[PDB]
């Protein structure tokens, strides 16, 4: 401990604008449990849902690239090619988007694209995966620094089952403790973290109770029975993560190709299985499901603005030393 050093950091904090520049980066986060459906570029409603500018960074997570009943890199690459074609298709003049990196754990995959113009700012990209224990479930994560701000993205597919939310909570803990990038870096060591996917948490009511409530728009009532909300409220899972209020209907269990909830004999209770949660000072904007019908789940997305800082380290070290000396001499004089 050094009092003079503390003093300097305190003062310097007041003069940050002298060695720091701040910028807002737009980030589009998209999630889709595919039920093993084929890759296609017909995703416009999902990836360009709003009448707003294209994002700087697109973070796309898929579950069940192979329908669940050994990891297919080929199928993941078809999706990569489809997303890239779609993003560049909107870039009629000049530079488009490039894939920074992708990762995969069995049927779960995460791929991140950014504008070519963002590339010079992106550094220390790392990726890792972690399977769940208590198998085809788990997480895929990619992190990177954008100038001097650290971001970490995680997509997952957690334990399936109507009542086994204790196993999903266990999966959360397994992944939060188990995901490690280079040199033991954890997911929490970042300014912004977005963790999302098919967490599989369910609404704890019966099919016959839930369906008419959905049809009647009683989403607030149903959310009172959502297992994820219940476990987050107690700090048991995803502590310090936030979720925007859900204004869209349960994204799971639909007959494929239709607006109809599961009419199979399995009469699966609808649920908000697909979620996007964030930790850190992101500014959230949208959070919605989109009407694509290729799977028994609807895809979802969330948008954010992320404040980025670029620090002139050289210029800051100089001010620091100057302020530090000035203060040490001041204390010297006071002793005289
Ligand atoms: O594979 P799907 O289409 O997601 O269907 C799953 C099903 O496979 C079981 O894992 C299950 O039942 P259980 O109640 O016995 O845990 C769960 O409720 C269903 O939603
Ligand atoms: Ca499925």
């Amino acid at each position: 401990y050094d009092p003079i050093h503390e003093y300097v950091n305190h003062e310097l904090r007041k003069r940050e604008n002298e060695f720091s520049e701040h910028k807002n980066v737009k980030i589009f986060v998209a999630s889709y449990n595919l039920n093993g459906c084929s890759a296609t570029t017909k995703l416009e409603n999902w990836l360009f849902p709003e009448n707003t500018p294209l994002a700087d960074i697109y973070v796309v997570g898929f579950q069940e690239i192979v329908q669940l009943t050994s990891a297919d890199p080929a199928k993941r690459r078809e999706w990569e090619s489809c997303v890239k074609r779609l993003l560049n298709g909107k870039c009629t003049s000049g530079p488009g988007y490039v894939q920074l990196r992708s990762g995969q754990l069995v049927g779960t995959a995460l791929m991140i694209f950014c504008k070519e113009s963002c590339l010079p700012s992106i550094k220390n990209v790392e990726g890792t995966v972690k399977k769940t224990g208590l198998g085809n479930k788990g997480a895929v994560a990619i992190r990177f620094d954008y100038e001097d701000t650290g971001l970490c993205f995680i997509t997952s597919h957690l334990a399936a089952g109507y009542t086994n939310y204790d196993e999903r909570d266990h999966d959360y803990r397994t992944i939060a403790s188990g995901l490690r990038f280079r040199r033991g870096r954890s997911i929490f060591n970042h300014d912004y973290v977005v963790w999302f996917g098919d967490f599989n948490y369910r609404i704890s009511l019966t099919y016959e109770e839930v369906v008419p409530c959905i049809a009647q728009g009683k989403l607030s009532y149903l959310f009172e029975y959502d297992q994820l909300n219940k476990q987050m409220l107690t700090g048991k899972v995803f502590p310090f993560f936030s979720e925007l209020p859900i204004t869209f209907p349960p994204t799971y269990k639909f007959d494929i190709g239709t607006d109809i909830y599961d009419t199979s004999d399995k009469h699966r209770v609808p649920a908000w299985t697909d979620r996007i949660l964030y930790r850190g000072e992101l500014v959230p904007h949208s959070y919605q499901s989109v009407p694509l019908y290729y799977s028994d789940h609807r895809p979802i997305y969330a948008t954010y603005e992320a404040n980025i800082v670029k620090v002139d380290r050289e210029k800051k070290k100089i001010l620091f030393e100057e302020l530090y000396n000035q203060r040490k001499q001041e204390v010297r004089d006071a002793s005289q």
